[PDB]
């Protein structure tokens, strides 16, 4: 049978049948609820919006998100969205496919305790497993070593890997993501005059940096430029409402916090100090393919101009006789689906899987010894 | 059972029966007292006149309004106007048949207490319900988002509606309507040489603003062109006596005092500048459907030429990307009424009533939790 | 040369000499314009009234305010504020003392430039200097680690400071202060009886908000006690045509709003969740003196049993083992200028000012290097 393969984050879920080269289903994971009263007798109303229903409709909602830092803080919305992923998105029954889900690493038991007890007692769902996602990227590529800097929506990692060797020990995870960005973005734009409060103006403003944000190569240049030569920077962005805004030097300083965490007040490195720090807690024969095989891979890492920034900090940390060389395919947003697909196709794979008997004989805790 | 359909307000009253397209009675709510001596024996008079009979005989009558700013000021002429419409021109039973009635927003609880007391109490009706006239505006129109600047005789108010919630943080009311237009219009006749201050005489001002009245898209020019082509303005009215009457400059005069009530010697702002405020007051993607969506309903909004008058002063408040759509469908006069009939034949508002068993153990306070 | 401290607001403006313990002027921040014809010659009208002379004769005058949520609208009328204040109010020459001035946090530069500008340009000040609102409020005190909560006319905000040292990431600030609790005043007057629409009637029904309300220790109690013992909650006010208003239920309903903006329709949270919010963003071994250390300053925080109410608040969030201490002091509606008084009187402030030279050789960007 087909399996599904369901990669579940913070931002954005992404769903499809494994077998193909692109997700099939890809929306928000937020839950909208209604605050305002019903007047107009007639309609059919639901009690609450999952999806892109509740991001069109968010104007009379409340929404939440059920994720936070790649830790489900309330099951209930949870449980809801993978409802509607499973029956109204995929509309494939959820009982005769076995699923592929996809967690960070570090983190607590309990969290992969309750998805499979979810998993296995609410959709009945024949096989599961649980793998770590940035085996996937790695997968993804079609290579077998090399270190994955993955960066989401919640939480940034870090991982090495050495010719299918994983060093536990080299491992990094800093909870600082696009939602940092999103309010040091809201944050700058507060001292242009323009005020955003509310969760759709969180959402606006999330859409303007997507469409309007690069990296600069030396940012105390073009902070000097910004001064002088405003001219060139400034774009003119149409508000939903039909107002227009001008974003100026806002375009570079708000992704310039993944090199300087301090701008947002965070004591944690940045991202090339992050790797740097992961390679050199690796054995000193190793370094050297983990400096040629640097793969990017998250919705973070979608900027302009960051794999040459990238390459340009790591060459002023490494010695003057190595070859660094960032590896920034292009769709690699999808990178952890494709690459779970990859994996699930597999015949050797076959038989890696966690069985309804396995699980009522044993117990949740048979995840803790056949999912890594 | 047939429900019965009484829209109630300051100038007119409109009733008939649920499930029909057009009201079945419309009279002037007026009750009319005697102040001449009768000397003629052999006559049956009668202590107060009521409806049609009081306006043919006000020669000798004097009138009074029982309700003033959508506020009823004395109960027994209003129960008398009932009795009048339930007994005389309906011709109908109040025992048999539920009771739909409409108020304003923005009312004293103690109007809609001492309402359900009469109506429970007096005419011991089984159900009845009360109701807004901007849902029912809204409802006639047969659409789900929308603003509703409604208009009648005593309360002019605005109220938006978002995919069938509303926003009662951003509804407006001011008391300027008809009524204050007939005596703006009264005053600028005094101008002329004609002088008018009984009741009789301010019926017949007020016949002639509805019948030789219109509002001009640019107020400057049309001023201008009054003292240079006059014989192009100048219309003939003839009086009830014989009399002739000239109507020049005071055809386009009269009616602007709603786009500037500052002629009246007013502080609140005009209808535009209202309606603008009130979207102002929404969250940001809501207005692109507001701005599309502009309904007007009331017996003040049937002069000519206002929806451009009104598309022109939007489009240079509204942002230049937005769409201006104002509805002003015909026989938009009577849209409350043909509102409440179309939400009294539904199937789903046959359970919202208010029977005699509840408001006998609740009290007359159920009215606040049950009727919005 | 004796300093002028100016603490210039939304609804009131604050001004004397450094070295006093209160205000010598403080007086409403109101322009206002006649709008009848003048027909009685002889008598020296003027072209616009500032200050109590625009509050006297409101009857006759429209009134504006030229700030609105701490920023400035119209540089005309503040401009003719800060001449009136200067040369009528103080009656000492703008050009032998140096200005402090107040700021409120996450303002625009823009207006910080204009304002020094101005200051420098038209009236010719030898030095001034700009402060945050929340420093002089806790130099006022005698302390230097706590968490000030803030609410004026317009802005509420909340900075922490431990030991001298400010966290600017964790600072909030939201515009929601008296004049949305006068208007929901008045709306809550409305379903009395009684209707407030012109400015004349919006002072009145501050007035009465000032004078006669209190905050309720449990909302819900107080609200089933005001439909069965309203004879102890009624209070008779005087307006000032004669006439007598009962204030009931309304006492504690309006500043309600403050722990629950959802009354007035407003999405943001209220002030104990705010406070509670800016705590948990500092370190964790911050939080413990923090706690300790709640200042209450503002004109909005002028209710009755508002401290306890916060300490109530407070306690059912903060962790059991801690201490909840609000500090309330007396006259705390002046403890900005207090502060601003304190700290323009100390020697080591003495080089911190702006110079003449230093604003014509750098700049009016200077303000964004020397004041913060
Ligand atoms: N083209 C882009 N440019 C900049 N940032 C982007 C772009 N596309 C997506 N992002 C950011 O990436 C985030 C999406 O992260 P994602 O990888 O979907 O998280 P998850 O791994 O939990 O699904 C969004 O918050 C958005 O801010
Ligand atoms: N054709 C017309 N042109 C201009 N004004 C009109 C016209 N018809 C009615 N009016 C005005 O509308 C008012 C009627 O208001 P109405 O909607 O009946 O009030 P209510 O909602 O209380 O019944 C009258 O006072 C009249 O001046
Ligand atoms: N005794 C009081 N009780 C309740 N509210 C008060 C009291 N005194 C003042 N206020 C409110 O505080 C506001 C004054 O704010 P203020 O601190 O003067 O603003 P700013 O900081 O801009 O000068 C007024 O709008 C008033 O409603
Ligand atoms: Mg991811
Ligand atoms: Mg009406
Ligand atoms: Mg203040």
């Amino acid at each position: 049978a087909v399996a599904l393969v369901v990669d579940n984050g913070s931002g954005m879920v992404k769903s499809g049948l494994a077998g193909d080269d692109a997700p099939k289903c890809v929306f928000p994971s937020i839950v909208g609820r209604p605050k305002m009263p019903n007047i107009m007798i007639g309609m059919e109303q639901k009690e609450c919006y999952v999806g892109d229903e509740a991001q069109n409709k968010r104007g009379i909602l409340t929404l939440k998100y059920p994720i936070e830092h790649g830790i489900v803080t309330n099951w209930d919305d949870m449980e809801k969205i993978w409802h509607h992923t499973f029956y109204n998105e995929l509309r494939v029954s959820p009982e005769e496919h076995p699923v592929l889900l996809t967690e960070a690493p570090l983190n607590p038991k309990t969290n992969r305790e309750k998805m499979t007890q979810i998993m296995f007692e609410t959709f009945d769902v024949p096989a599961m497993y649980v793998s770590i996602q940035a085996i996937l990227s790695l997968y993804a590529s079609g290579r077998t070593t090399g270190i994955v800097l993955d960066s989401g929506d919640g939480v940034s990692h870090t991982v090495p890997i050495y010719e299918g060797y994983v060093l536990p020990h080299a491992i990094n995870r800093i909870d600082m993501a696009g939602r940092d960005l999103t309010y040091h973005m809201m944050k700058l734009f507060t001292e242009r005059g323009h005020t955003f409060t509310t969760t759709a103006e969180r959402e606006i403003v999330r859409d303007i940096k997507e469409k309007l944000c690069y990296i600069a190569m030396d940012y105390d240049e073009e902070l000097k430029r910004s001064e002088e030569h405003s001219d060139e920077i400034e774009e003119i962005y149409e508000l939903p409402d039909g107002n227009l805004i001008t974003v100026g030097s806002e375009r570079f300083r708000c992704p310039e916090a993944l090199f300087n965490p301090t701008l947002i007040g965070r004591e944690c490195p940045g991202l090339h100090i992050t790797a740097y720090q992961s390679i050199m807690k690796c054995d000193i024969d190793i370094r050297k393919e983990l400096y040629n095989n640097i793969v990017l891979s998250g919705g973070t890492t979608m900027y302009n101009n960051i794999g040459e920034r990238l390459t340009k900090e790591m060459t002023n940390l490494a010695p003057s006789s190595m070859k660094i060389k960032v590896i920034a395919p292009p769709e690699r947003k999808y990178s952890v689906w494709i690459g779970g697909s990859i994996l699930s196709s597999l015949s050797t794979f076959q038989q890696m899987w966690i069985t309804k008997e396995e699980y009522e004989d044993s117990g949740p805790s048979i995840v803790h010894r056949k999912c890594f």
